[PDB]
């Protein structure tokens, strides 16, 4: 039993719900929250921008030192760092950007990132302003995840589409 509230199941192990990741996080306080990342950890926009608004920028202070020691994570790469007021840990996991051209064959690969970890608050990877078909990206989520997920999709009009196309 967890302290996630309001989800649908879509399968034994993912979980859906029409929420602001953010003020998920904030309620939960999981000890994962998902960063949608890019290999920079700038985290300008979309999701990302989102969950470093809530830190203060301490998430961004946190992760500029990460790179200028490690250099910039691999497209389909990840690192856990600090979840600051928002959950125990951050997990910044990089899908590929469809509008900069990256291989969407990598989204396999970047939500392999979350088997590491037993339970999981998550955006879907790719969709937002990283430019993929969050339908797609829902099917790789849950042909590929194994522990338990739970995905936060902030517009409404979005989830009732995935849930009423989820096969
Ligand atoms: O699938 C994500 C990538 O592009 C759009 C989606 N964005 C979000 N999903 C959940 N909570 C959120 N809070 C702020 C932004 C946001």
């Amino acid at each position: 039993v967890n302290s996630f509230s309001g989800y649908l199941k879509l399968t034994d192990n993912v979980y859906i719900k029409n929420a602001d990741i953010v003020e998920e996080a904030k309620k939960v306080k999981p000890t994962v929250v998902v960063n949608a990342a890019n290999v920079y950890l700038k985290h300008g926009g979309g999701v990302a921008g989102a969950l470093n608004k809530a830190t203060n920028n301490a998430m961004q202070v946190e992760s500029d030192d990460y790179i200028a020691t490690n250099g910039p994570l691999k497209v389909g790469g990840s690192c856990v760092l600090s979840g600051h007021n928002l959950a125990k840990h951050c997990l910044h996991v990089v899908g590929p950007n469809v509008n900069k051209g990256e291989d969407i064959q990598l989204l396999k690969s970047a939500y392999e990132n979350f088997n590491q970890h037993e339970v999981l608050l998550a955006p879907l990877l790719s969709a937002g302003i990283f430019g993929a078909d969050p339908i797609h990206s829902l099917r790789v989520c849950v042909d590929t995840v194994r522990t338990n997920v739970y995905l936060a999709v902030f517009d409404k009009n979005l989830y009732d589409k995935l849930v009423s196309s989820f096969l």
